[PDB]
């Protein structure tokens, strides 16, 4: 069964929500991807950051099977005993009161809304159904209605209407125009990523991430923290608003907190905010199972003990170095923040993002394009210096083939 | 580490959106639970219908342990070799040309009304946004915004609004009010379940499903079936729809679409539908992963070979027979299909259901109530005529306590 045998069957069976790039892959472990002719690659998409910890890390996987021969699923319920053992865990590893489990990161984002809005009608005061939350454009949060009503990219909202009221949009990256939007006393929170990665990798100024706390202080406004993508080692630190020591309301953490292995997914708060919600007014049918629940626990403790999150610093700094000795006539920015990295094409008609992350596939190297003119770069957190620098030579190798 | 441990730390640590029935599972494995003191217990919930084929099966363990030290996720920006294989098998195994996969039930039917708009504006000629999706009162599909914005369970939506526009309500079970609603060319769809789960096991009418089709054809408007608890045998067919042999145009599957091993979902339609949204406009991080691709087809064949939608059919009439038997002084009503079922409680102020599932509890038997005079019987599918029997005791024994 080919690569070409692989992409015609989805074709012709599987939804085109998606147009993958042409590999076919079957096996992965570390920072390596094998497809199904045997070739190897480096994997400098790491699944979105999801397997911060590498593919199929021996630790997380012992986790999934001691546990999955044991209990899977009961249902919230009854109890378990896995799932308290993980909520004392990551509630102790972040310093909030509390944890309430989801599966997917879209999931993480409808109950942080829910949470909001509760919080506004029935601790701020807000009338109901005034209540108010502030996004920022370029915001990527996931695909259900709630997520896409938020977003200013046409591709995610287009055709999918009539849209969620109550969001208001405004520039990121902008304190004067957060000023200005919480004017409004009806406003309950203000989301926002750290850094805007389905954006393009995009870093706001320094202090704005503490002028953001300000305000939402000030006014009365729940902070909440997109980290779904900027936590957990990727950015070079537990959370992306380490970097100013800044502390959301609300935190929102997914993707790597399973190491790949299972959607789970996680709203961190204090008691004030997480305990608006009552009993029967919230769940999910597999959210806190033992299964998820055991992975995520091994999958924090990797990101702990082998120090990730310095890890990435310390190489992403080497990365971003190199890649700006590429030539300005050909790429014109270089951005990221630990090891969360983009560099912007000149696109030409001669050449685009795409047909580059066709050529880094070429030479062993897996990385895809954003918008046609961006490419991000962003291997697990388990890569070594020297592994760092054999794939740096197959960017050049094939940026300056062209 | 005891069961009041185990209910005290979640309650310092996780959020209060559960109140859980007593009881502290650590272990399980076809239709028994055992709690942390090592007690037995039958499994007359199966995690609201996700372990249709018992906790902890062999030959679905046996996947996702084959495919664990193999390749777990590489996120949709590549081709994995295992997803196409479980399109193609789950496609056939239905008879739609696609299937869009998904991780969690809402994000299958938020999915479901993306592409009932998409078609509507781009297929039906709609006018962007004026598209309506029609529900039945009583429905759940989940806890996004989107999803309470459809219910009529205040605890659902009450507190969390302002809500999604573009829906509309009528009775379950009503095809004249149906007919009314179909009046209006801008519906794109009907969703609804063969049977409503959480509104406390209400069947429809015989005939409701086939009116149900012909109204939605002669109107050209959708017909979305929600199948994620009434499908893949647990009604005694493979489709509760297939009881009257009507094609839906949509059809949702998951919960026991994996076992209970993993949180994957299905959106299933044809390619006049399916087409409708193009690459970049949908996805889900997790969303066709090679390790839920890999569990989920084992645990469509278990239900196929080991013949689960005949065993349920049989053995629910066996447990209706018996259930009626109980005195209608204290039982108002049986309701069920196959192996859903659940038991009206004449509730007065001596008793009601939760105290009745107390002491189910106490004799070895669990089960959980919707509304504090119904409860629901519904076992893993795997279960047999003798065992069955037993837990008939036990239900009788604790019925007949009070
Ligand atoms: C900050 C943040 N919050 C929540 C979610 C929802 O999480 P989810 O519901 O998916 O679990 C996401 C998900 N982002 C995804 C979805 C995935 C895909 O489209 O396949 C690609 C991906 C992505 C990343 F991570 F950067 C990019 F390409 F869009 F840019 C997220 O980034
Ligand atoms: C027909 C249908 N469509 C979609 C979904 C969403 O699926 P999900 O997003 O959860 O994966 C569901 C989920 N129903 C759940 C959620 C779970 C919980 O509240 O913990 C209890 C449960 C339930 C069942 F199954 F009957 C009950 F108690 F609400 F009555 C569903 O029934
Ligand atoms: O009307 C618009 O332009 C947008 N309105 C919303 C976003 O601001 C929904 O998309 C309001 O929640
Ligand atoms: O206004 C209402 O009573 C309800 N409106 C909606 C449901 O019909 C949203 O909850 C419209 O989508």
């Amino acid at each position: 069964p080919t690569s070409d045998d692989i992409f015609e069957r989805e074709y012709k069976y599987g939804a085109h929500n998606y147009h993958p790039l042409p590999v076919a892959l079957e096996r992965g472990k570390g920072i390596y991807l094998w497809d199904v002719e045997g070739r190897k690659y480096f994997d400098f998409l790491s699944s979105y950051s999801a397997v911060n910890q590498g593919h199929c890390h021996p630790k997380i996987v012992n986790a999934l099977k001691s546990q999955v021969d044991k209990l899977t699923l009961t249902s919230r319920a009854f109890y378990n005993n896995v799932l308290g053992e993980y909520e004392e865990y990551i509630t102790k590893l972040f310093n909030y009161h509390k944890v309430l489990p989801m599966n997917t990161g879209v999931e993480a984002g409808e109950t942080a809304c829910k949470l909001a809005r509760k919080w506004g009608y029935t601790v701020k005061g807000i009338q109901k159904y005034k209540a108010k939350i502030v996004f920022a454009a370029g915001n990527f949060w996931g695909r259900t209605l709630s997520a896409i009503s938020s977003s200013t990219d046409p591709t995610s909202y287009d055709g999918f209407g009539p849209f969620m009221p109550g969001f208001d949009i405004i520039p990121y990256n902008d304190l004067p125009a957060l000023e200005r939007a919480l004017q409004d006393p009806n406003v309950a929170a203000f989301m926002v990523e750290p850094i805007q990665g389905e954006a393009g990798v995009v870093v706001p100024d320094p202090g704005y991430l503490m002028g953001v706390r300000e305000l939402c202080t000030r006014h009365q406004v729940l902070f909440i923290a997109d980290e779904i993508q900027t936590g957990l080692a990727r950015t070079g630190r537990w959370l992306a608003v380490d970097y100013e020591n800044v502390r959301p309301d609300i935190v929102l953490l997914g993707k790597a907190l399973s190491g790949g292995l299972y959607p789970v997914s996680a709203v961190l708060c204090d008691d004030d905010i997480m305990l608006t919600i009552k009993p029967g007014e919230h769940g999910s049918t597999y959210g806190g199972n033992p299964l998820g629940c055991r992975v995520a626990i091994a999958a924090l403790e990797v990101l702990e003990e082998e120090n990730l999150a310095e890890n990435a610093d310390k190489l992403g700094i080497i990365l971003r170095n190199e890649l700006m000795k590429l030539p300005s006539d050909v790429v014109t920015a270089v951005r990221g923040k630990g090891l969360l990295n983009a560099i912007v094409i000149k696109e030409t008609k001669d050449w685009d993002a795409w047909k580059v992350c066709l050529r880094l596939r070429d030479n062993g190297l897996l990385a895809k394009p954003t918008h046609g003119d961006i490419i991000r770069f962003a291997p697990p957190l388990v890569i070594k210096e020297d592994e760092l620098r054999e794939s740096i030579e197959i960017i050049n190798k094939t940026i300056l083939s062209f």
